[PDB]
């Protein structure tokens, strides 16, 4: 969890494939913004559940 | 939903035989204070999932 300066960080391997939905949306209908790139080419996306 | 003064109320018949856990605990470990009585015996209980 590499507690460095503030709220705890973390580092993990492939464990959350389908777990992004609940983690990124703590409530029943939260929505999260993210930036997705395929390499040198950024795109801005919105992710919900 | 009988909107009276504030955040909407409601009133429903026997529908939530097992649905109490999700409703009172939206998160993964929420706990709710509660009161239970059999009639003349007020008892204080905690409900979690």
């Amino acid at each position: 969890y590499n507690k460095d300066t503030n709220s705890y960080s973390a580092a993990s391997d492939d464990i959350s494939s389908a777990n992004l939905a609940a983690f990124l949306n703590p409530q029943a209908r939260d929505t999260t913004k993210a930036t997705v790139t395929i390499g040198g080419k950024d795109q801005d996306v919105n992710i919900d559940k």
